[PDB]
């Protein structure tokens, strides 16, 4: 026998999701309509399954001590940030109908 998995973190994966998402919603308007038609859903679920981070995160920071909570808290500020534009980028990419200039 040999098997197991213990990895505990949120920041990190979550960081990466919107960061691969970001990109694939930069890359939605630069697909075509049939991996587009994917992507624009493949982003939907890279998204609500970040969505439950900051939900998860912010559930947690709470709890977290005022000795700890650091970073964090300046960080749950940035990503929500993000991750609300990344709800608008990805709607602002899925609308691209080509080039689409400006």
């Amino acid at each position: 026998g040999s098997s197991g998995s213990s990895g505990e973190g949120y920041e990190q994966d979550f960081a990466v999701l919107t960061a691969e998402i970001t990109s694939k919603i930069a890359r939605v308007p630069r697909l075509p309509p049939d991996e587009k038609k994917q992507m624009v859903a493949n982003v939907e679920k890279q998204l609500e399954e970040a969505r439950e981070l900051l939900e998860q995160m912010d559930l947690e920071v709470r709890e977290i001590p005022p000795q700890s909570r650091g970073m964090y808290s300046n960080r749950m500020r940035s990503y929500k940030q993000e991750m609300g534009k990344l709800e608008t980028d990805f709607k602002r990419s899925r609308i691209a109908s080509g080039p689409s200039s400006g």
